């Protein structure tokens, strides 16, 4: 009963260990019981040095990379020597001020020591074991849980626990159980363990997704590592948003655990109960890298106060310890001094007296004999322990629980379960497809029924125009490689699977989409395009088209799993695309790619599988000629040698133009084999899958490096408020969410108020409805609904009420790269009031940033959490950035004092304390506060679970009022040196594992207090006495300075983008390098234009999760706080990617028009220095029409995937119905109207007319065709009825009689008019594009408001 864990009457983690103890010792000779522990010698870690660290940035990238070479061919030391033994079974507790080294010494031990490097002179062994050794063959029985709460933000948390419960069933488990029914019960023991039972259902979420609270989501982490099972764990920061109680249970947990299994376990805690450290063994205590002490739990004090400190009558051991490391709150024994012995006072003098202390000598005599000690038994059971607990098939010599197949299978449903979650873009993926076979099928339904030379072109541009829609498509799944890298990561630390094994999952995962794509897109298609003999024949297309999907969609896996993020992928995506679009054989065929840069060809798939599939649609079948050169009725009695087929590879004066002489011609595709091209396409296919599979395991990585300060090189190299009456008040507040078609209220009947001249706590469980309340209050709200009255001196909050408050997240949510004094800046200019200069502001932030203590580093960079910047530095930040802003309402503050040390807790406190004394009104939520702490609060609104009032009143002068509330009630009386914030959680019973004796929420609504507050609040209801602080322009004017030192200062954006442009148009303009002038010159010079527009796709998509990554931040924040509105934002990223587009064109210009030779046209003509200026403004609006696009597709989507799906879709939709794709005389339907509508076509009309207008051809011997006259009579006779209808000329020899050969055009705008291409359209074209990307910057502006904007 006690012991069946979806029963959370009774449920009793204790009693659930103990019982599986008793049952793991009835026979050892199965379960194997085994031990692990460790111990460590001078200890020294080592990192980098402010000689090298600096904000990178587009200028200093090649100096940087310049100097990390030299670097190559001062470091920072971190932790200076060190030592200890931890026996298994006994607990360690790691205690430190932040920046103490804590998290680098639990990162240290557990042999997980990515980023810094430890010392050669280190000895550690985990009890026979070298480091090494348990990383390559144990690493799972060293467990390090890093601080960052990572998880991927939508799978819900049943699944995220049940996924690695999966993984880590093991073999030789209660043996009468299946894998499927332990690895169930297995989650929701260790999900009913930690009090997460209630969210079953709900988004693990993030910083930025709502879903599971802070506190829950570090409680689901520590869940998952507990299903692990390790027999050593380090716990980087675990009490984290845990309440007081919660946090005791965890703890609790860990001591059951440990005093049942011989667990041992590090957990680094920065505010602890008294209570909570007495389970403590061994305590470790670090100041600025040193080692003060270590030794027993109990004998701190009476170490420490030998020392020469003495210990406040109110202060618990470990906030006395972390104190003795704090110059200002330490308090020497003034006796001591009299007596004339010195007392340490810096850290290193400390380090000095304990190492000549006694207590290191008894350390050192077990440290040695744990070092020294080898039995060759010890470690024969982890290993005999660990082979066993292995699944029957997989490798002994293995750190994963479960074989390869099994890892993938597991793997293989969470990602469908990624996959269900996300069903709209894999939806739109398919009908988009579906959709755009229909139309191009529609493109050309009617004209392949001739079966004359018509089919001999367009099934053939059909065809490799399926092929490159396939492989757009295919461009898309790169953004799937990167959710969860991170995820991974953190997963192979715990050594659950081979990474490999989430990549061949991904691979498993999409593969259905792909084959309904294929069949779908293949069928239709063909059933409207192509041969349309329903034989084999089809089937064997299907059969190549798949095959080449396929290759693509392992190709672009394989080269983006090469790079750190989405943007450094395109490089190589944008590359391999144009290869693959150029060099397939129809673009420029065989005998056409120039010799420079022939190698192209052979490593190409796709020209490989072209080829097969031409073999297999013209081989042994036959056409009739159509379009000879003399034509017309002016012609009769015509003759085999006086009449040419003007298809190449024709029979000279007979019909019989054969397939096979067709293809040879062409594209010399003379072999007999069509399977040629399967089986090379499948060999790339597996081999490009095995590629893929070792890049994503063998040598890939994301694993964050440390909490380094940036200091941006030119900062480096050189080194309150007054009174507001209004009050606050609320009624009836309640809050209803959904979840799983079932909703839950999480806010009910919430009442209370706060008022100027007053500070008032907020305290309760996690999982309370704390953040739920405030977001409420400072509408933040963005699902369900809420009910009850919110007031502000009894009206309702009018329109200029969000700026008016001053909201801290519970999470940091700032940009990456914006300094904390920027920070400060911006917020101060645009927050506070506008009637004062901006140096007021500025002065007013340095005072804040004095007030703070922040000075030391306020130039650093935000960068990432666990990657930039320490907690306490951030968690400071944020409650500046809007200390800053001046606030005139309130102050909420969501978490001003949660898992920071405890003395720097204390510090924020007395500003709090301070602030509220000045006039604000402020209502902070508190976790964990010392008894020293409570002392301050003046009121106290109390939670229970479902967000429920069960207190509301004053504290008293020593936590009184509500000690004699809750015992006049009925309570257990309060003991005397018990915390009251502690003890008042214990009653309501908020400990995921305790219940209370009553429901105290009958009680405190059953109250005298509850009606007292009830009659202030009525009372008060009978009470009597713009939306944006700053100008439209002004705010978008900062904003946009913001951006540009954005972009600048995070080089992977832009340096990328350079990159990607230079070397693609590099390629495209040396594949057409002077392409000439002749027939097929020409048709070069009209394919290089027509290329360089297929870079739309990868150039585009670089931009969209860069702007998705800056809209989620602003909408995060800054948004609901009104700091600047959303038109201000958008027009922000308009002008700042605008100008940057323009740079990049004008280089594209030089490195592309050139090389082409469309200068020797333009020179020819006697037009140059037009131009080229006309060509440079054509490629300036491309690129901007480029950013445009991805500005307007992204505007309404929450997904890039999906946003690239539709740019992607509208692009093809725009080319296809473009160039020589169909002739525009042969398509008179109603499909035009995209013709004349669609920007791609404007576009390549006026830039093929600048590029090769106005010049004559020069046709060479093997374009020229050549026929023999009617006898007596002259070629130019005889060609002058045709010319007259002809239009054209150049013929070679007019007054030739035996034979004379012919061109089928002259003047090069007779070829570009064929296209409908006018070189006098030039200028149109142009205002034409510009209205539709000013078009389209109205529609990208339009759409944001519409979908974005509540
Ligand atoms: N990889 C690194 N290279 C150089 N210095 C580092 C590195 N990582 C951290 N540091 C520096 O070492 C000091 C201590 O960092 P530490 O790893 O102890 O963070 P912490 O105190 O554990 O914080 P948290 O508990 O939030 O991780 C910091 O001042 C930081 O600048
Ligand atoms: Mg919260």
């Amino acid at each position: 009963d006690p012991k069946l864990d979806p029963n959370s009457e009774n449920f009793s983690s204790a009693a659930w260990v103990k019982n599986m103890a008793h049952l793991s010792a009835a026979d050892p000779d199965f379960y194997k019981p085994y031990s692990l522990g460790c111990a460590w010698k001078n200890l020294s870690a080592s990192g980098a040095s402010a000689d090298v660290a600096y904000q990178s940035t587009v200028v200093n990238i090649p100096y940087k990379i310049l100097k990390s070479g030299l670097r190559k061919f001062n470091t920072f030391q971190i932790l200076k020597p060190m030592d200890g033994c931890l026996n298994p079974g006994e607990l360690l507790v790691v205690l430190g001020r932040p920046g103490s080294g804590c998290t680098t010494l639990l990162k240290s031990i557990s042999s997980n020591t990515h980023g810094f490097d430890l010392g050669a002179d280190t000895k550690i062994s985990y009890s026979g074991y070298s480091g090494d050794d348990i990383k390559k063959h144990f690493r799972g029985e060293v467990v390090y849980n890093a601080e960052a709460d990572v998880h991927l933000p939508h799978l819900t948390v049943f699944e995220t626990l049940v996924t690695v419960a999966r993984l880590k069933t093991p073999q030789n488990r209660i043996k009468g159980v299946d894998r499927e029914s332990y690895a169930n019960h297995l989650a929701e023991v260790a999900m009913a363990t930690y009090g997460l039972s209630h969210t079953r259902n709900t988004k693990v979420g993030n910083d930025i997704v709502r879903g599971v609270s802070g506190g829950e989501r570090k409680r689901v982490s520590i869940a998952e590592v507990s299903i692990c099972g390790s027999k050593f764990q380090c716990w980087d920061n675990a009490t984290r948003g845990l309440d007081s109680a919660t946090a005791l249970e965890f703890i609790r947990a860990l001591k059951t655990q440990a005093d049942i299994s011989n667990t041992s376990a590090t957990v680094a805690i920065y505010q602890c109960s008294q209570d909570a450290y007495d389970l403590f063994n061994k305590v470790c205590v670090l100041d600025d890298g040193y080692q003060i002490y270590y030794g027993p739990a109990d004998k701190a004090k009476k170490y420490f106060e030998d020392m020469g400190y003495v210990c406040p009558s109110r202060q618990t051991t470990a906030d006395f310890l972390t104190s003795v490391t704090s110059p200002s709150e330490r308090t020497l024994n003034k006796d001591m001094l009299k007596k004339g012995i010195h007392i340490p006072q810096t850290p290193k003098e400390m380090n000095d007296y304990w190492v000549k202390s006694p207590n290191y000598k008894e350390l050192m005599k077990e440290v040695d004999q744990r070092l020294l000690n080898d039995d060759e038994a010890s470690r024969e059971a982890i290993k005999e322990a660990h082979i066993a607990k292995q699944s029957k098939r997989a490798r002994p010599s293995s750190p994963y629980t479960v074989s390869y197949m099994m890892q993938v299978k597991y793997l293989l449903i969470r990602n469908m379960w990624r996959l269900r979650n996300n069903i709209g873009f894999t939806l739109f993926m398919i009908l988009g497809n579906c959709s755009m076979a229909l139309i191009l099928g529609s493109m050309f339904f009617k004209i392949m029924k001739k079966g004359d030379t018509s089919t001999f072109y367009f099934r053939g541009s059909a065809m490799f125009f399926a092929i490159l829609f396939n492989a757009f498509s295919s461009l898309l799944e790169i953004f799937s490689l990167y959710e969860a890298r991170p995820i991974t990561e953190k997963h192979r630390t715990y050594s659950l699977y081979h990474p490999s094994a989430d990549a061949f999952a991904s691979v498993l995962s999409e593969i259905p989409s792909k084959l309904i794509i294929a069949v779908c897109f293949n069928i239709i298609f063909y059933f409207l395009v192509d041969f349309r003999r329903n034989g084999g024949v089809f089937f064997f297309y299907l059969l190549i088209n798949i095959v080449a999907v396929f290759s693509m969609s392992h190709l672009f896996r394989c080269v983006g799993s090469l790079t750190k993020t989405l943007s450094e992928a395109m490089v190589p995506a944008s590359m391999l695309l144009l290869a693959l679009s150029m060099y397939t054989g129809f673009a420029i065929p065989k005998k056409k790619i120039l010799r420079w840069s022939k190698w192209i060809w052979y490593i190409n798939p796709l020209a490989y599988l072209f080829e097969s599939l031409l073999i297999n649609e013209f081989h042994g079948i036959k056409f009739p000629c159509a379009e000879y050169v003399p034509r017309g009725p002016a012609y009769a009695n015509i003759s085999s040698t006086e009449s040419v087929c003007t298809v190449v590879g024709a029979v000279p004066g007979q019909d019989y133009v054969l397939g096979d002489d067709f293809i040879r011609g062409t594209y010399q595709y003379y072999h007999k084999d069509k399977w040629r091209g399967f089986g090379i396409g499948m060999a790339y296919v597996v081999f490009f899958f095995f590629v893929y599979l070792f890049l994503c395991e063998y040598n890939e990585g994301a694993k964050q490096k440390g909490e380094i300060l940036v200091f941006p090189r030119s900062i480096v190299k050189r080194m309150g408020l007054s009174k507001s009456e209004a009050i606050f008040h609320w009624r009836n507040l309640c809050y209803e969410v959904q979840i799983k078609a079932e909703t839950r209220r999480i806010l009910n009947n919430v009442d209370g108020w706060v008022k100027p001249g007053t500070l008032t706590a907020l305290m309760g469980a996690s999982g309370a409805g704390k953040t739920t309340l405030l977001d409420c209050l400072a509408e933040r709200v963005t699902m369900g609904v809420i009910t009850g009255d919110i007031l502000v001196n009894g009206i309702p909050r009018d329109k200029s009420f969000p700026r008016s408050i001053g909201y801290c997240q519970q999470q940091d949510l700032h940009l990456k790269t914006a300094t904390v004094r920027e920070s400060l800046r911006f917020s101060a200019y645009l927050r506070q009031p506008a009637e004062v200069s901006i140096e007021e502001k500025n002065r007013y932030v340095e005072e804040v940033i004095k007030i703070l203590e922040m000075e030391k580093y306020a130039d650093a960079v935000v960068g990432v959490a666990g990657e930039g910047l320490n907690v306490e530095q951030r968690k400071r930040l944020t409650i500046g950035v809007e200390l800053t802003a001046k606030p005139k309402l309130l102050v909420f503050l969501d978490e001003p004092t949660s898992g920071l040390d405890s003395q720097t807790a204390w510090s924020i406190c007395q500003l709090m304390k301070k602030l509220a004394n000045h006039g604000q009104a402020i209502l902070c939520t508190i976790h964990q506060p010392s008894a020293i702490l409570m002392q301050e609060f003046d009121r106290l609104l109390f939670m229970q679970r479902g967000g429920k009032t069960v207190y509301f009143g004053d504290l008293g002068e020593g936590c009184k009022t509500m000690i004699d509330y809750f015992e006049s009630h009925g309570a257990h009386k309060c003991p005397a040196d018990a915390n009251p914030a502690e003890w008042m959680l214990e009653v309501v019973g908020a400990a995921p594992g305790s219940h209370a004796n009553q429901d105290y929420y009958e009680v405190w609504r059953n109250s005298e207090e509850y009606r007292a507050v009830q009659s202030e609040l009525d009372w008060m209801e009978r009470e009597l006495p713009h939306e944006f602080s700053q100008s439209i322009i002004y705010q978008t004017k900062l904003v946009s300075i913001r951006l540009f030192q954005q972009y600048w200062r995070s080089p992977d954006y832009l340096w990328s983008k350079f990159i990607l442009t230079i070397f693609n148009q590099l390629f495209i303009g040396f594949t057409f390098f002077k392409a000439g002038t002749s027939l097929q010159g020409l048709q070069n010079q009209m394919l290089a234009v027509f290329m360089f527009t297929v870079i739309f796709n990868p150039i585009l998509q670089q931009y969209l999760p860069s702007f998705v990554q800056q809209r989620d931040l602003y909408e995060a924040r800054e948004r609901p706080s009104r700091t600047f509105s959303w038109i201000s934002f958008i027009f922000a990223q308009i002008f700042v990617e605008v100008p940057w587009n323009i740079l990049a064109g004008t280089i594209a210009y030089f490195i592309y028009y050139y090389p082409i030779g469309f200068y020797s046209n333009a020179s020819a003509a006697g037009q140059l220095h037009e131009r080229g200026a006309l060509f440079w403004l054509f490629s300036c609006a491309f690129y901007v029409y480029v950013g445009s696009m991805g500005l307007l597709v992204i505007s309404f989507n929450q997904v890039a995937e999906s946003a690239a799906n539709l740019a992607s879709l509208l692009f093809t939709m725009s080319l296809s119905f473009c160039g020589v794709m169909t002739t525009p005389s042969a398509m008179p339907r109603f499909w035009i109207f995209m013709y004349r509508v669609s920007p791609l076509t404007y576009f390549i009309q006026a830039l093929l007319a600048v590029g090769v207008a106005n010049v004559d051809v020069k046709c060479a011997d093997y374009e020229l065709l050549e026929f023999t006259p009617p006898s007596g009579m002259t070629c130019g006779q005889y060609m002058e009825p045709y010319l007259q209808l002809a239009k054209t000329g150049y013929l070679t020899d007019e007054n030739a009689t035996d034979t004379c050969s012919f061109c089928q055009i002259s003047t090069t705008n007779d070829y570009l008019a064929n296209v409908n291409s006018f070189y006098s359209e030039r200028w149109r074209n142009y205002g034409i594009f510009i209205c539709y990307i000013a078009f389209n910057y109205i529609a990208g502006v339009f759409f944001y408001w519409l979908a974005r904007v509540p």
